[PDB]
């Protein structure tokens, strides 16, 4: 018997696909980790030694894309007490997140990108998809080489630049320090081919997205490159964050606020504003002590509670987050894409959860955890 399992080859079959488009009871072939063939009845022999799973009766979807998360860990506001620990990864995983993007938050003196970097590529290792943001709340940008340009340029794993504004916990930033900061992510994604975009933490003042609309008048930076966050916080906020997405923008809910607006309500309301659901993205700002539940939740809000089918309900957290992050593979079950996918109940219960090809998640409880979970 020759030896063929280095390949990896594992049959999901008999699933209801939603890739996130609704494909019907349909197969997925794995092979190295991607999706090699997406069709209905592919033979149980097409390939050698292939693991068939029988998914009949199930769900299989793309795995979440959850691009605010404090990986290192972040808080810190109320005194040193209050700095949360870093995200395990079978937290991640168990709540269907398959690829992540870290950040820091309000504290950048005792969080650093370098912890950041390092983190994001220990999560790669063990086995999902990790990027970053450099730089924080804090403006000018504390980066790894000096430079927010460079650092997109050329540390591989970052993405682009996170900042804060109309926040009480800002730094201050004046119009000037914003718009060079977005344009060097900007240049420094097209240097190092990642989406270089300018993620803004918002908070409650009155001003609300006004710096990003001033950014706009001061420089060149596409508006499709400027992601204002945590946009449900406020009502009048959530409204400017409407009237930005329908300009063009792309807009980022986050699942971990209930109130004002929840997260299912916020999309909904997107939906309702004829906002597409490709501007709509959908973040748990997990570890922030925030957990990752708040994803899937919204999913199943949305098809139980609202009247989302289930393919929209999880463009927010699929299609979408990898399209305005130019992530190549990710969020579509199509060959040629990592074999990240989610196996369900039809009730949306996850089930089984595959990162690049293995199974990380078997009855909805990791059977791979970090290095010292
Ligand atoms: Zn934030
Ligand atoms: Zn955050």
């Amino acid at each position: 018997m020759i030896d063929y399992t280095a390949a990896g080859f594992t049959l999901l079959q008999g699933a209801h696909l939603y890739a996130p488009e609704d494909r019907g009871i349909c197969d997925v072939l794995v092979a190295n980790g991607k999706i090699i063939a997406v069709a209905s009845n592919i033979p149980s022999d097409i390939v050698p030694n292939c693991t068939v799973v029988d998914l009949s009766g199930q769900i299989l979807c793309p795995g979440f894309i959850d691009q605010h998360v404090h990986l290192i860990g972040g808080g810190g506001e109320a005194g040193p007490t209050t700095r949360t620990p870093e995200v395990a990864l079978s937290r991640l995983t168990e709540a269907g997140v398959t690829s992540v993007v870290g950040l820091l938050g309000t504290d950048s003196i005792s969080r650093h990108p370098e912890s950041l970097l390092a983190k994001t590529r220990a999560l790669n290792e063990e086995g999902i998809s990790a990027w970053m943001l450099t730089g924080a709340y804090h403006v000018p940008s504390r980066t790894i080489t000096g430079s927010v340009e460079k650092d997109v340029a050329i540390i591989d794993r970052v993405i682009g630049v996170k900042c804060a504004i109309s926040d009480h916990r800002s730094a201050a930033p004046d119009v000037y320090h914003l718009a060079n900061m977005a344009a060097e992510s900007r240049v420094g994604g097209l240097l190092g081919g990642k989406p270089g975009v300018t993620v803004f933490h918002m908070g409650d003042s009155k001003k609300a997205l006004q710096p990003i609309y001033d950014l706009l008048e001061n420089c060149d930076v596409p508006i499709s490159k400027l992601l204002p966050t945590h946009v449900n916080r406020n009502v009048p906020l959530f409204e400017q964050a409407l009237e930005f997405a329908r300009k063009g923008g792309t807009i980022d809910i986050t699942s971990s606020i209930d109130e004002p607006v929840a997260p299912a309500e916020g999309i909904a309301r997107a939906v309702q504003a004829g906002i597409p659901l490709a501007r709509v993205t959908l973040s748990s700002d997990g570890n922030g002590v925030a957990g990752f539940e708040t994803l899937l939740e919204t999913v199943q809000v949305l098809v139980k509670d609202y009247d989302f089918s289930i393919s929209d309900a999880l463009r927010p957290l699929t299609s979408s987050v990898a399209g305005f992050l130019n992530l190549t593979g990710k969020g579509e079950i199509l060959p040629g894409n990592d074999a990240d996918l989610l196996v369900m109940t039809p009730e949306l219960r996850i089930e089984q959860v595959y990162a690049r090809g293995k199974l990380m998640v078997k009855d909805g409880k990791a059977c791979v955890k970090g290095t010292f979970e």
